[PDB]
């Protein structure tokens, strides 16, 4: 029953503003950290993002707390997630280190205050200047993807005469196929020959395995299996190999809840649901490790737990229509209520690409019934750019008197929304708010100005 | 059978060589308007796309001579399709005019040498500044996308004392459903009292009405049947409210051709086969307009087929490895080899986020036989970030003998792949090289520095 849909929409949008440690109401608005939003999106132009510097701290919190049965476990922020400096900055003021995935967010790491020893180098095309990079800023790991680039390492390391430390990368067949389906790291059975061959190299120092599994993983036993694996090889290449590994990375993957009715809700068939919790995936993970060592550290590369719901983006409702079906003796069949924002697709990539829920809020309006279905369009010239996943089907749920001019918010949308957008259309990739510790916000990325959109070009004025 | 695929792929990989008006070979390398393109991948890093003065030459005049049967056509390349500078200089040079998709593209339009009058801004939401911008520019059609749209058209138009010239966008149900599934646009039944309130306001003169169809539209029943409603509500109109429109604006979806071997496919089952050529296009709606009026000026906005054969993508083969499925036993149960480009969707958005399909050949080794099942991955740190739009499946075909180092090209390139990249991981937004009608080389964009992206970053230190 739709009306049953829509009661429960609507008692998730009073837990939003009862119940919920990120948000509140004043003036009849959705408020982040005591920020009025509708407010703060007549301070700065829509459609634009901002992030919770609290809510990273709280997320942070719950993986750390999560390992508290292994001291030694170290936290690598994986900083594809979203680099936005301010962003990575509130990250490493909270205590824990990164994960990188180019030279350049390398660089960006390092130039935002992380050491050399809080990065962790990862890739599957390592180019010579990209380990030169990292090799002479000593980075903590640069994983091993395939035996080609590892003959870059060595010849690489012996050129600066400085030590790359590094980590394997194997990827466990865990049951998709490994070989057809997982283009990254080194098959189980290349381990032992590639780990002799690190042995004998002057300059490059094996450090240990690694892998990561996936993206919102919605389940424990994947994790509790792979590293199995990992933790079964580490073990018998100490015996056989005569060593004492310093590590074991096991990647990321933890969940973010992007639907929280879990009581309406299968992780393993939407996985919206988070199918667990950070929790759940340190059992699995510290668990399988202490059946070879106690002692051994544990990296760990959460990217999306840690931002995913720290940041809400703000669009202005900025146009409105209604369109009608009409059957062939002018009887009206059906109407549909357009609302169009100034975000689309090329603002909200995942919307679209990957078929992503977030929960969609007027803001303006927070405390008022969501009591009608609307179709939700973007600004683009496509008639693809609209948001597809709904309350049911393609249809949200907005209040009847929303307005052009109202601001909506959609919810968790602090991973993988900043990097992967586009000037599609030359609409421009949007400003970033942060609110601080403090909840006082600040700029810390502008909009793209026209300028920004012609000054890669090269052409006679 | 694999290996009439096999024989069939280089059947196409000789007619490309051998065949196809913008390719040659010279030195074992696939040339393009006589550009060494593993040469040129050695003069610029990859990767990065090279775009072809004579073949958008080409496509414009197909575009044009098709429709020879009506004199007064009025052709604006949809700029949403490319918009690089040197891009849209080449089409201004050309001779036709430029479809813009907001106020940006409106701007760098003007900037680059188009008149006021050789531009149409379309779009669903035009907010009250970019319509200012449009109206102050004079330019020759702003589309009325929708009735609170047009309230801002009257209101902005009186306050600057400038016309503002417009077509009313309506979207016909041509049959899955035109109100759920078409944001853009007004119903049919609504284009008369739009029409004639517009008649009504002192600085907004009504030129037409406007439709577009879709993209990569592979039969002409749609431009056919949907032109038909266009011409019959114009004809209406023009006799109810006693005008007579200067035009009628038939919007674009040409199809391009990404798959050549039309004998083995069905268009309307994959639309990477063109299911009509330019003819068609202008045939249907050349044949529906004169059933009202000859005279009138039939103003068309294609996209695609102005640039999408007009590029290649070069990327550099920057990593390779084997994994190998093993049984329980330990015997092979199959090898795939996977080869890493420099390129992923990142910089070739289509081919992930849409399953488009490109040609995909060794640039460097383009005279030799394709014999070797690959899978190709790209850079990013995204176990997703490979070409799954294979040959067979998710396999392509190289030389046996490709090594790292060898340039990978992919055909038809050259729509909707320059705006739509990203900085994803931090990789860079790529460089554009331009072959000019003389056959020689420029860059007309460069690559992200890693300055250019953190310089949007507002941060400390
Ligand atoms: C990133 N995980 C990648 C990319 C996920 C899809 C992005 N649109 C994957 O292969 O799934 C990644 C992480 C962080 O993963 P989270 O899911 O915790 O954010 C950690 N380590 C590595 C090596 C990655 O690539
Ligand atoms: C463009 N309309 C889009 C094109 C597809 C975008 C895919 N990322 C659609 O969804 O139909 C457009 C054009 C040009 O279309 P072409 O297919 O000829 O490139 C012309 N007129 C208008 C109003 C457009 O929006
Ligand atoms: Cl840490
Ligand atoms: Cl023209
Ligand atoms: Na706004
Ligand atoms: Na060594
Ligand atoms: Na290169
Ligand atoms: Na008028």
């Amino acid at each position: 029953m739709t009306d049953s849909i829509m009661q429960n929409y609507n008692q998730l949008r009073e837990q939003v503003i009862n119940g919920d440690r990120r948000f509140q109401h004043k003036d009849g608005h959705l408020c982040f950290e005591g920020v009025d939003l509708d407010a703060l999106a007549r301070q700065y132009p829509t459609p634009f993002y901002v992030f919770s510097e609290p809510e990273i701290i709280r997320n942070i919190h719950e993986i750390q707390q999560a390992f508290a049965a292994h001291k030694n476990t170290k936290t690598f922020f994986a900083s594809k997630t979203c680099s936005v400096m301010g962003v990575l900055k509130a990250i490493r003021d909270a205590g824990i280190c990164a994960e990188a995935n180019s030279q350049y967010e390398v660089r960006k790491c390092l130039e935002i205050g992380f050491r050399g020893d809080q990065i962790v180098f990862n890739g599957v095309v390592k180019k010579p200047a990209d380990l030169e990079y990292a090799i002479a800023n000593d980075l903590y790991l640069i994983n091993v993807d395939s035996l080609y680039e590892l003959e870059h390492i060595d010849a690489i390391s012996r050129k600066l005469k400085k030590v790359a430390n590094v980590c394997v990368r194997v990827e466990p067949n865990v049951p998709l196929v490994t070989a057809f389906h997982a283009k990254s790291g080194l098959d189980l059975e290349q381990a032992e020959e590639t780990c002799r061959r690190i042995l004998a190299m002057p300059y490059v120092h094996l450090r240990g395995l690694h892998m990561h599994v996936g993206d919102q993983v919605p389940e424990s036993e994947p994790f509790a299996k792979a590293t199995k694996v990992l933790v079964d090889e580490s073990r018998r290449l100490e015996e056989v190999l005569g060593i004492k590994f310093d590590l074991i990375n096991v990647g990321g993957g933890i969940p973010v809840p992007y639907k929280y009715d879990d009581e309406n809700g299968d992780p393993l068939k939407d996985n919206m649901y988070a199918g667990i919790t950070a929790q759940d995936f340190a059992d699995a993970v510290i668990r399988e490790v202490h059946k070879w060592r106690t002692d051994v550290e544990i990296c760990i590369e959460p990217g999306r737990k840690v931002t995913g719901s720290a940041a809400v983006l703000l669009t202005e409702v900025s146009c409105e229509k209604r369109k009608t079906n009409y059957d062939l003796n002018g009887n009206v069949e059906c109407h549909v209520e357009w609302k169009f924002v100034d975000a689309g697709y090329s603002v909200l990539s995942d919307s679209q690409h990957f078929d992503w829920f977030f929960y969609v809020y007027n803001a303006s309006r927070m405390t008022a019934a969501h009591d009608a279905w609307i179709k939700l369009a973007g600004p683009l010239c496509d008639g693809g750019d609209y948001f597809h996943m709904g309350v049911k089907g393609e249809e949200f749920l907005l209040p009847k008197e929303t307005h052009v001019g109202d601001i909506v918010a959609f919810l968790d949308a602090g991973a993988y929304t900043i990097e992967s957008q586009t000037v599609f259309n030359n609409r421009p990739r949007t400003g970033v708010v942060m609110i601080d510790k403090n909840g006082d916000t600040r700029l810390i990325r502008r909009e793209d100005s026209y300028e920004d959109m012609v000054k890669y070009d090269i052409y006679l004025a």
